[PDB]
C-alpha cells in the first residue's frame, strides 16, 4: 500500500523557567513523501536531568499526543499528511526558574506512512 518511513532529528528546547512553553524546530522527511502517517516512533535525549512535572507533546498541524518517557510509539497520528512536520513541544506548568534548566540535546522521530 505505497508504505514507506521517513525520518528527522535535531537539537530541542532550552527551558530556563516554568511557566514557559516552548516547540523544537520542526522534524520532517528528506526525501519526497505522500500519503498518510501511520505509526510514529520518537525519542528524545536530554542533558542534564529530567525536570519533574515536565509536559512534552508532539505536534503535527492539527493533532498533538502526550508522550511519556524519553522513547515510544504511537498510533495517534493515524491519517494525518504525511508531508506535514512535527514539533516536540515542552512545558513544566508552574512559575520561577527551572532548577536545572531543561536541555534537550535532540530528539527525532521515525514516521511510517501508506498511500
Amino acid at each position: 500500500a505505497g508504505e514507506g518511513a521517513w525520518q528527522d532529528s535535531g537539537m530541542g528546547v532550552t527551558l530556563n523557567y516554568r511557566g514557559v512553553s516552548a516547540s523544537s524546530s520542526p522534524l520532517s522527511a528528506r526525501q519526497p513523501v505522500s500519503g498518510v502517517m501511520t505509526l510514529v516512533a520518537w525519542r528524545y535525549e536530554l542533558n542534564g536531568p529530567t525536570p519533574a512535572g515536565l509536559r512534552v507533546r508532539l505536534c503535527s498541524q492539527s493533532r498533538c499526543v502526550e508522550l511519556d518517557g524519553q522513547s515510544g510509539t504511537t498510533h495517534g497520528f493515524a491519517h494525518v499528511p504525511a508531508v506535514e512536520p512535527l514539533r516536540f513541544v515542552w512545558e513544566v506548568p508552574g512559575g520561577g526558574r527551572l532548577i536545572p534548566a531543561l536541555k534537550v540535546r535532540s530528539n527525532q522521530v521515525i514516521v511510517n506512512y501508506r498511500h
